Order: structure tokens, then sequence, then C-alpha cells
């Protein structure tokens, strides 16, 4: 038999479904997220980290005039000085009083710590919806993984499970992504050999393994000091030090619907958007017959406890006259108010014990306990204020 | 001085551009499309391969009854069969005449060829934009490689080029693709879990690594041949080497614009669709005052031979009074009639020879040699035939 329901897409919110195949006893099944899976398609774009300044020792050639070449390397200086008279510990280190020239070079590369800290830059694309799941089974919790597609069918102990299409297809995922770590951030980063200096990008290598780099920091050579063997420069600060600070709170705070973010692989989980229509072909052997199932008639309702709020804060006694002893589903008629238990044990002419929640201050429902129903009298008292912490 | 124009998106045409900077000597730039990469972010969802079924030697359970068990393994079938009474070859293998059951075990795997021979499915996504191309520039052929965003800046030889963006975003490449070898084809292929018999997806493995494997081929395990110990069964053809035979041309073949297909990344090669604006931030230096260039002056023309078509089929010599020596830029002023040569070499009172191309009968057009405009008129004979093969 093939059961169909629709639930908020909300996690940690227990639902509860009447199932009710005609000639067979009503059945309550109790459902609760198990943890969908949004894992969009990721395209490495390039990653960037904190940048380093290679500069080799100067060419002082003395007695000559040095020659700078224009060499395809990120940030490539060079600069020859004229009339230079450099000094080492022994004297100086040019024969020459005049006419020596001192070549200085310097380029730019990946920091060592490129490796252990960095931010990768994606292009996301085309989401794969994905689903799991539990469910109070007879009298067991089973777990349900499957994509929220509506074809994904996954069968657990024969009842077979159609989890969506979900109602809203919304992703906090833009087309570009930034990825540091266990966060993710909706960011539209600079392309490749676009970064601006001090920022996002500054330094761009198109993978970590990358031998050369893209690099626009505003490195600068200057003349060395009088008899001085040395390599004075200037050059803003590292952009993805900056980023740090700067990038704000990621997805996993930011993201509408509730949603939950995940890091290796990128999805989201758990998405506060929308409604998740949930289909269960529940197998012939877990039913049983309203003959072969107890009948109850004399019953009475009686609450001497309620608080009414998002919590079971309601307490029920139902008084009953079972034909024979078995399992007994327990559901409320009133969509107003809600019950704890999905299953009890009925024996004859004994009394039940349920819990229940309500937001109404005065609740009156019905109690179907196996196939005959009992009206509730309840008088509910304000818990800690009207709002209410549970669903 | 920026140059800005725009060349259909036509790889193999060369293009005439006329540069003309007030004050300064006309400069004629031929443009050549290098090559327009579209890369596709892509997501492996799974690889399929021919399959292959798995069957253990069966447990012949000697005066017992054997127990098959549920083992979650693709295409798992258990059957135990009783009254059997197998032989080897020194004669009955059970010491018992009935009460001997023979449990027949089997399931399905990858086979041995699927790490060679393989098709993979992608979710392709948000396709990265990429450029460069040929350019005549001061008698040499420079190669720019940009993408075509218009926002990526190449310098080559201190020209800045900027081209795009595209006129056209069309692709080839849809939101779920299927790569095998060196051919990419657009397939809404079925989703892991979800694959038929005898199609592609009969076998799914998520990575080509992968343990475990979805399996649905139609495996049913027989009763054994009497007195015979072996494990007969029934059993749809590969899938993979069904769709080999079935997936019908590529997308190399069927793309619109002429498209090239290429893999190992997967990517649309020069998309023909649209067409390409071109900016060249030209360099000062690159210019001569018209000054510093010959005058002419005194100019005839005379095409002595003429054949109208998709080459250069005209031949027009051009006499001419040069105030100095000189190199002169040649430019059509009539767009229907395109000049092979862009710079050619003038003396004084001497005469030029130049190649033509045009579709018309009788062609009537000016030529801009330096910055002097003389007339032609070209009486031009059909080739071989209409339709023509260059562009």
């Amino acid at each position: 038999y093939e059961h169909v329901t629709v639930i908020p897409n909300t996690v940690g919110v227990p639902y509860k479904t009447l199932v009710n195949r005609p000639g067979y006893s009503p059945m309550v099944l109790e459902m609760e997220l198990l943890s969908v899976t949004l894992e969009p398609t990721l395209s490495l774009d390039y990653i960037t980290c904190e940048y380093k300044t290679v500069i080799p020792s100067p060419y002082v050639k003395c007695c000559g005039t040095a020659e700078c070449k224009d060499k395809n390397l990120p940030d490539y200086s060079c600069k020859v000085f004229t009339g230079v008279y450099p000094f080492m510990w022994g004297g100086a280190y040019c024969f020459c009083d005049a006419e020596n020239t001192q070549l200085s070079e310097a380029h730019v590369e990946k920091s060592e710590s490129c490796k252990t800290e960095f931010a990768s830059a994606y292009r996301a694309h085309t989401a794969s919806a994905s689903a799991k799941l539990r469910v109070l089974y007879q009298g067991n919790n089973i777990t349900v993984t499957a994509y929220a597609n509506g074809d994904h069918a996954v069968t657990v102990k024969d009842a077979k499970f159609i989890v969506g299409p979900m109602s809203s297809a919304w992703t906090p995922f833009d087309n570009k992504i930034v990825v540091y770590k266990g966060d993710v951030y909706n960011m539209d980063y600079p392309p490749f050999g676009a970064g601006r200096p001090g920022q996002f990008g500054d330094i761009q290598s198109r993978t970590p393994e990358s031998k050369d780099v893209y690099a626009n920091t505003q490195l600068v050579l200057q003349r060395p000091a009088a008899g001085t063997v040395h390599v004075p420069y200037s050059q803003a600060p590292s952009g993805f030090k900056y980023w740090l600070k700067e990038r704000g709170a990621s997805l996993q705070h930011t993201a509408p619907f509730g949603c939950q973010i995940a890091t290796n692989p990128v999805r989201a989980v758990n998405c506060a958007v929308g409604n998740m229509p949930i289909s269960i072909d529940i197998p012939e052997a877990a039913f049983t017959r309203v003959v072969d199932a107890p009948s109850l008639t004399d019953m009475s309702c009686e609450v001497p406890a309620c608080t009414h709020s998002s919590d079971f804060g309601g307490v029920a006694i139902i008084k009953y006259a079972a034909s024979k002893k078995g399992k007994c589903a327990v559901h409320s008629m009133t969509n107003a108010v809600t019950i704890r238990e999905a299953e009890i044990e009925v024996e004859g002419n004994s009394q039940l014990q349920i819990s229940f929640s309500t937001a109404l201050a005065s609740a009156e429902f019905r109690v179907q306990v196996c196939s005959t129903q009992v009206h509730c009298a309840a008088e509910c008292h304000p818990p800690k204020d009207h709002i209410v912490n549970y669903p």
C-alpha cells in the first residue's frame, strides 16, 4: 500500500503520519528529517594564499655596465644602478672608482604556507539533490538515505521510499564560490589574471602544485645605500590575510531555510526552505486486519495536566474496554494537537497514558486508539510565554 | 591609441582592419582566429563500462538443508535446491541418497576492462570562456591567447589586447554530458541507482576505483542437472557495449557554429557562432606621423587579371609618385573588395602589385596606399563555379 504525505523541509522535527489502508487497522509512522544533501558540481578555477619576494644576490658588475632582460616571472623587476662603489669587510669589492654597476633583480611566488593555508575559487553549477531519512517503523528506528528528486527508490525492511521532489530548488550556492577549510562563501571572485593588490586574488595559482603563478602586489626596486651591497625595495599587504579578516560570516551562518554547510565535498545539508513529499510503499506483512486487531469500546479521556508549548506539555489518561490483547496505534484527529506516542499495548478494561503538544489554551481534541475515537477536553496553561521552542 | 573592431567568430579567415589615428599614417592589421575555448566545470556522477557474473563454488550440503541469507551485493541471487544427488569422478559426493541440498549463489561486478574501456557521466555547468589569435603586427606574426570575456587583458609587444565578450553564449554542452575517450555526448543519462538492463547505466560505479557498484542486468538461478555439480542460470546484454554502437555521432560532428570538441579537459573550441569584438591598445612607438611617412601623388590603377571567387583571384598594378622611400599601408576603401597585402615598400616614381578578392563581376573599388586613394576598375570573370570554399 502506497502512503503519500508532505512534511516541511525542517530538520529535528518529528512528524506523525496516519496510514489508513481500507480494511486494515490504522498505522502511525513517526518521520524525522534524515539529512538531505545538495552537492553542486565543482570546477576549480584557481587557489589563493599568502604571497612570498624572491631576491637573488645582486649582480655587481665591476668596471662594466650590467644589462636588464625581460623575464616572464610574476611582478618581475630589474634595475641597473650606475656609479656604485660597494664595500665588503676587507675593503672595496670593485677595482674601478667609477663605471661600476649594480643589477638589482626581483620577482614574486607562493609562500611555504600555501599547502596548509589556502582558499579555493570554484565554479559551482547544477546541484545533485540526495536524501536519506529515518522512520519509527514497527517499534524500531530505521534510517533512509535517498536523493530528494522523486525518482531514487530506497528499500529498507521491504518498505520502498521515494523522497521528493523538493518544492524549492533554491541553492545557497551562487555560480561562483570560495572555500576555506570548513567554510564556504558566495563570492564573485576576480578571474585568473585579474587579481588586485591587497585584495583576494593578489596572487593566483591555477592548482596548488602549479609552478608558475599570477601576481599583482607594487614591487619597486630602489637604489642601494652608498658603499652597501643589498637590494632595497618598496612593496600592498597580503590579500589572502586581508580576506581572512574581511570575509564575514560563512554560508553556514548566512544561508536561508536553515541550511547547514559542509566541505569535502562542498554541500548544503537540511535546507531550511519549502516542503518535502514522502512516498512509502508499505508491504502487506506490516499491516494487521481490523478483525485481527483489538476492538475498543467505553472510551473516556481526562487531562490532569496541560501547558501549551512547543514540546509535549500535555498529559492525557484514556480509559478503555478492549476485546483482546494487542498493539493499537495512537493518533490525534485534530491538527492543532500532536501526540508523542505512535503505538501502545492494550489488555482489556484498563487505561493508557499519552503525552501531547498544543498551542491552544482551550484544547478540544479526538484521539484514535486502534479504530475507535475518544474526545479529550483540555485547559492548557501558559509556559514561559507564547512563542514555543519545539516544532 | 585604442583600436576597436568586430570580426565574425569564424576560424581560418584572415580579416583586415584599418587603424586610423588622427595625424598619423594609416596602419593595416591582419587578424585571424587563434583559438576560443569554452571549458565547462565538471562534476563526476558515475562511470559505466562492460559488466562481468560472480559465481563461487556451490554449497552442496550433504545430509542437510542449506540456508540462503540476504547479502547487500548487486543483483544478488540465492536459491536452495532440494533432492540433489551430485556425482564426481569417483562416485557420489554425498553419503545420503535423499535430504541433500545445493545452495546456488551469484552476484554482479565491474569487468577487468573497466579501467581501459569506460564512459564517464558528468554534470556540466557555467563554462569559463578563454581566448587567443594571429595578428600581423609590424611585418611579424604575433599570437594572442586570451579569455573572450572582454576583461582579460593580454599584452604582446606593448600592444594590449582585450578579446570579447562573445555575442553568442551558445554551447554546445547541456547540463548532463557523457565522455568516452576523445568523444563527448549530450545525454540525459539515468541517475545513480536508476540504470536499466541492456541500456547505458545497467552497471554504475561512482568512481573507477569504487569497490561497490550498482547493477540492474535479470539474473535468475536454475536447478542443476541430475547428478551434476554446476550453477546454471539465465541472464540482458551489456548496456555499455550497446551504447557504444547506438551513441551516434559525437558533439564534434553534431554541434552548431562549427564547434570543435576536445577532451582532457572537456572543452568546446572555435564555436562557429556569432561575432567577436577585438580591442587593441596600440603603443605610440608603432605609429609613424603623416609628415614622417611618404606622400603619394599621380596615382593610377589597372587590373590585368580578375576572377571573382572566395580567394584572391584579382591582380592590380598601381603606378605612383612617392615623395620619399618608406613603408605604406595598403587598404581597400570598398567593403565588397579585400586586399591580401597589408603593407608595401614605396620608392618614388614606381609601381606596386597587389592581390585582391571580390564576389562582384563588375568591381569598382578605391585603394588607399599611405594617405592617398586610387580608383581601380575591374571586370572579374566566373571561377570554376558559384558557392565558394573559403571565408
